[PDB]
């Protein structure tokens, strides 16, 4: 399991260089170890004395439905807990509207293709809609009144306020039982802060980071981790586990392709999206 | 609420780059909060360490009736106030004229669909009429002389002038309830002062901080947001809440369809432009 | 009203420099004021110091009768004085006729549809004909030697030429009212001088900045600025307020339609071109 970065303070690492760890996103002795000298050398006010003090002295410690049947038996069922899967697809395709589905889905019981946890939905774009959860809750003949109050929500402004959240979810996603995180316009704050050329490599390393804390807070509370891409990179590749391309079927209903899974077949399905639901395509 | 930027002076900024951070157009201490060090940088007379000491000491303290039923019905009623739509059509397709409409309009009662709060007219393109806005209050038989009392008006030569109406603005809007905030030909002016091309990221730049400068101005005073776009930016889609496609009939009817809104469906209404209103198709 | 450009030489921006922003086309403190940096930057023997300067300093300070009926109705009673109103049609279609007419009519009592003031023409095509002024002045019952004597002219020979006569026009409109100001093939010189492709970008700052000197012009004196172009710019879409098109009906009578106004309707007049004026088609 995971080994919170709170016990690395008692190997001596001062308690302000381990808040400026978890400031970083490092949240466990595990993930401060298994990493080279200079993810914390890059943090501000950490020499490289600090860094090898914290690797040495860290080396010593250490299926929710999507409700479309289609799209179920695309996924073989539904979203793998514990990992990441990536929609990317164009704009309008319904990747939000996913998005507020499964945020009620998440929340169904296990029998009914749910898994039974509370959602999280981190916003960078302005599209949540409390209302649209309220219909799928309403759909699956849930409490909507229960979807929100299990469903907490934050807009993220920036890049540092969107990995800032994190902190905030793992410390949140210990007391109370969750099934589902989501993160809508994952990519578009790396495109509106990050702007540059010259700053590539930093919102690259950012979000590589940010992907790397995804997979460990998968594997820490056995959440599903959901992230948005617009597609007007191949890092994202080898940290998604499941790969699906969205694209526009003229009036509402949209095509589903899965374009890369270790485990699930390239393959595609045909789903419409409804005022109650994220749904199969009924021509 | 706000927590307008004189706040910050007092955590011992100089009041010299505190003028520099309300010129370039920050408010408030949640403004200058949530950007990151690049956004104060970019500043004139500004260095980093002026930047990095705004943002530590910055994180101690941090339904309009369109008048056309058919309109209204589209929009489920009319805008939300707090919120910026987006209007992308053609030329002559008469966003002016609604622009002149909603600015009578906004000043009628909440029961008549209005917001019972005063207009804001900020035109840069010279077609701001007085006596179309008397036309309206003739129509919903509203006082023309007190509509144009309530409506306060200035022409934007520029884009800096543009962004510095909106310190203005904000002062302004806190003595008296507003309701509706007006751009017309809001993104001509980026056009027509950047018009080179290794000045885009100029005009880019300057486009995002006033987007951002609107809905921090429409979530303080809770007002409508409402800014025309000339289609001959991906940027304002995460920022605009609902975007209409507006298109020519011949005569003087209008095709209005909806094309992005997270909430209302893709849908299209027939309306046409009448001497005293923007006004339902009546064939 | 305006603030002239001398009162920017006691702000401390030396003499020299205030001779070449007069020499560009700048007259006014609100004229330096309201323009970003490239605009003084662009100036031939000026430094972005010396522009910063000037801004700087700049902040611390800051209906004519168409003699045809039909086209009177069409405009609702003749041109709105202090405004910019563009008539666009092919060669041979009147411009040049109407320009002459309304030279003479602009000082016709301003019950008779004049504005009682003197005329400016500005020539680019040699088309001036004193004789043509001397008919309209006797069709109206106007002494044509008054007439002649009540109107200035001057032959522009390139762009440079035509934007620098502004400087005269601004200090000469000063001692006497005028009410009109012509300037005839207003956008052939822009392609007889600019020709090539790489040059294009430059004819159209000149133009740009000739279009925001006559606005100027006509805020300061309250004049009717006309300007005829030949169809064998989009940046005059949004300064002009009322667009004409003029195309030939065979012999000498003319159809006139507006194609933008936010006033006055898309409509239609016919209108012929007699010896002694512009006047009402006659069938």
């Amino acid at each position: 399991g995971p080994q919170p970065i709170s016990r690395l303070e008692q190997c001596g690492i001062n308690a302000n260089d381990v808040k400026k760890l978890e400031e970083a996103g490092f949240h466990t002795v595990e993930a401060v170890a298994y990493a080279p000298k200079k993810e914390l050398i890059n943090i501000k006010g950490i020499s490289e004395a600090k860094a090898d003090k914290i690797l040495a002295e860290a080396a010593k410690l250490v299926q929710i439905t999507t409700g479309s049947k289609e799209l179920d038996k695309l996924l073989q069922g539904g979203i793998e807990t514990g990992s990441i899967t990536e929609m990317f697809g164009e704009f309008r395709t319904g990747k939000t509207q996913i998005c507020h589905t499964l945020a009620v889905t998440c929340q169904l019981p296990i029998d009914r293709g749910g898994g039974e946890g509370k959602a999280m939905y981190i916003d960078t774009e302005g599209t949540f809609r409390p209302e649209r959860l309220l219909a799928v809750a309403e759909r699956y003949g849930l409490s909507g009144s229960d979807v929100l109050d299990n469903v907490a929500y934050a807009r993220a402004f920036n890049t540092d306020h969107q990995t800032q959240l994190l902190y905030q979810a793992s410390a949140m996603m210990v007391e109370s039982r969750y099934a589902l995180l989501i993160v809508d316009s994952a990519t578009a704050l790396y495109r509106t802060d990050y702007s540059g050329r010259g700053e590539l490599s930093a919102r690259q390393m950012h979000l590589a980071r940010f992907l790397r804390m995804l997979l460990r807070l998968a594997d820490e509370f056995g959440v599903a981790v959901v992230i948005t891409n617009q597609v007007v990179g191949n890092i994202i590749a080898h940290a998604s586990t499941t790969r699906l391309y969205l694209r526009k079927g003229r009036g509402e209903t949209r095509i589903c392709k899965i374009y890369d899974s270790p485990c699930l077949p390239e393959a595609e399905a045909m789903f419409a999206i409804n005022a109650d639901g994220v749904g199969d395509a009924k021509d």
